[PDB]
C-alpha cells in the first residue's frame, strides 16, 4: 500500500508548551504572547472537584497560587481570568517562540494533530479526528490535561482543541481554546460516559476517493443511490448520516475522479452490506474514517 | 486502564524541522539534513534523469565543484566549501554551523524497530508519521512526490538518533533508503533499475508485545489456556506470513511475561488462535487490527 496518515510537524507548538501548577495539581499550559492557557480545573482541590464554583474559586486565588515553568525558567503570573472552561494566566514575559496562530472551532469528523504532553514537556504527536460523539480516541499515554490539537495552514497554527479529561473508555474530551466543550461533558469529577460512537461517513467516502486516485478500483460499481436510501442503510450500520453539505464537500473529488457522490455512495452501501469479500482497499481490510475530504486533496 | 484506546505517536518533530534544508544540483532538488557544518542528502541529487538507470557516482561527483551545489535554509543561501561521498550519502560541508543543531547520533536500526519520519518537500517539513522498518527492509511511506532526503529518527532525552534517510520509491509503492552513513537497508541500490521488495511479513515479536500490553490493561478476551513449542508456533506463523520467532525475541518479551504471569509460549498459542479465528469486528486496546509497529522496548517502558 501507499497512503499513510500524517500529523502536522509539531515544532511550532512545541515552542509554546509550559508547565502549570496550582497546589498539588500539575498539567500542561499553552504559552502564546504573554498569556498561558490551560484547563480551569487545575485550580480544584479534592473537596472542590465534586461540585466547584470555578469563577468564585478563581477570583479568590492570588496570582502566586499559580506556578508556571517554561523549561527551567519561571514565568511570573501577573493576572488571571476565566473564559468558559479555560484558565488564562497573564505572565510578565511574552513567548518569543509564539507562532502565527488563530483559535478556531472544528466540527465532528474534522481532523487535527495532537501534541501529547506531560508536565509541560512534549512527548509525541499523532493525527486524529473529532469523533461524532465529540470524543478523541487516545489513552492516558496519549497526553494529559492541557495538551492541544491544531492544524497548520501556510505558516499559521490553528489551535482547535485542548485536552481536559480522559474518559474510562480509552478516549479523551475537551474544549476549543475559548473554553467551549466539544460534546455534553462537564469538567468536574463525576460520572460521565461518551455516547455510542458512529463512523464518519463523509471521511470514509473521502478515503474511497483516495483509493480510486491510487488506482484501487475494484469496489466501484455501476449503481447510484438516493441520499435517503443510503442513509437508511448507513444508519443501520452505525454510520453517520450523510448531509447535503457533506455531498458538497465531496464535490471536488467527484469532478477530480469522475465518480459522483451518490455513485460512490452505492459502492459504500454494497461494502457495508456485503463486506470486502477478502479484498483490501489501499492495503487495508478496514475502512478508514479519519481522513477528511481536504486531507485527501492535500496529500493526493 | 493506561493503554486503553492507545494511539501510536510520532516523536515531536521540532528538533528535526530545524535541520531540514533544500539541496539543488542543476535541475534536481531534494531535501538535506543540516547538522553542525555538514548537509547530508542522497547522492542521486547529482544525477540527471538519464543517469538514474546506471549512474557512475564517482565519475559524476569528480565533475562537480562546491559551486555546483545550491543549499538553501529558508531564504538564506548556505555556502558549500566542501563535498565528499560516503556510500550512498553525499556530505556537503558548508561555511555555517547550524545554530539549531540538536544533540544527535547516527545509528543503524534493524527490521521491526520503529522510528518517526519527517516527510519534507523542497526542504519544507510537510508531515510526520510513525512507522517500523518492515522485515523486507522497506518502509510504508506517504503519497510522496519529491521527499528524497527526508529522514527517520528517534528522540531519547532530547538527543535525536537519526536512523533513516529516504532515497527511492519502489514500484510497489513502498520506500527504501539508507542509514546516515549511506548504507542501504535491504538489497536495494540508488539506481532506477528493476528492483522489487520481498514479500512483507508481520513483525511477530511486536504483535506479541502488543498483546501483552492489552493484558496489562485488562483486555483478555483472546487468551487461551494452551501453550506451544517454539517450533510449532513458527510452522503455523510462517503460513500466515508472520516472521519466525527466535529465542532472542523470547528473551526480549521476558519482562512482559513476568509482569503478566503469562509465559511467552502461552501468548504465542493465543496469537496462533487469533490467526486461526480472525478479529472480525473485535478490538484489542480499542484497535480492530493486530498492531505490529509498537515494539517491546516501548511497551515495557510505558507499562512499568
Ligand atoms: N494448528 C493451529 O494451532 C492453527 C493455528 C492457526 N490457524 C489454524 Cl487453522 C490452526
Amino acid at each position: 500500500s501507499g497512503f499513510r496518515k500524517m500529523a502536522f510537524p509539531s515544532g511550532k507548538v512545541e515552542g509554546c508548551m509550559v508547565q502549570v501548577t496550582c497546589g498539588t495539581t500539575t498539567l500542561n499550559g499553552l504559552w502564546l504572547d504573554d498569556v498561558v492557557y490551560c484547563p480551569r480545573h487545575v485550580i480544584c482541590t479534592s473537596e472542590d472537584m465534586l461540585n466547584p464554583n470555578y469563577e468564585d474559586l478563581l477570583i479568590r486565588k492570588s496570582n502566586h497560587n499559580f506556578l508556571v515553568q517554561a523549561g527551567n525558567v519561571q514565568l511570573r503570573v501577573i493576572g488571571h481570568s476565566m473564559q468558559n472552561c479555560v484558565l488564562k494566566l497573564k505572565v510578565d514575559t511574552a513567548n518569543p517562540k509564539t507562532p502565527k496562530y488563530k483559535f478556531v472551532r472544528i466540527q465532528p469528523g474534522q481532523t487535527f494533530s495532537v501534541l501529547a504532553c506531560y508536565n509541560g514537556s512534549p512527548s509525541g504527536v499523532y493525527q486524529c479526528a473529532m469523533r461524532p460523539n465529540f470524543t478523541i480516541k487516545g489513552s492516558f499515554l496519549n497526553g494529559s490535561c492541557g495538551s492541544v490539537g491544531f492544524n497548520i495552514d501556510y505558516d499559521c497554527v490553528s489551535f482547535c482543541y485542548m485536552h481536559h479529561m480522559e474518559l474510562p473508555t480509552g478516549v479523551h474530551a475537551g474544549t476549543d481554546l475559548e473554553g467551549n466543550f466539544y460534546g455534553p461533558f462537564v469538567d468536574r469529577q463525576t460520572a460521565q460516559a461518551a455516547g455510542t460512537d458512529t463512523t464518519i461517513t463523509v471521511n470514509v467516502l473521502a478515503w474511497l476517493y483516495a483509493a480510486v486516485i491510487n488506482g484501487d478500483r475494484w469496489f466501484l460499481n455501476r449503481f447510484t443511490t438516493t441520499l435517503n436510501d443510503f442513509n437508511l442503510v448507513a444508519m443501520k450500520y452505525n454510520y453517520e448520516p450523510l448531509t447535503q453539505d457533506h455531498v458538497d464537500i465531496l464535490g471536488p473529488l467527484s469532478a477530480q475522479t469522475g465518480i459522483a457522490v451518490l455513485d460512490m455512495c452505492a459502492s459504500l452501501k454494497e461494502l457495508l452490506q456485503n463486506g470486502m469479500n477478502g479484498r483490501t482497499i489501499l492495503g487495508s481490510a478496514l475502512l478508514e474514517d479519519e481522513f477528511t475530504p481536504f486531507d485527501v486533496v492535500r496529500q493526493c
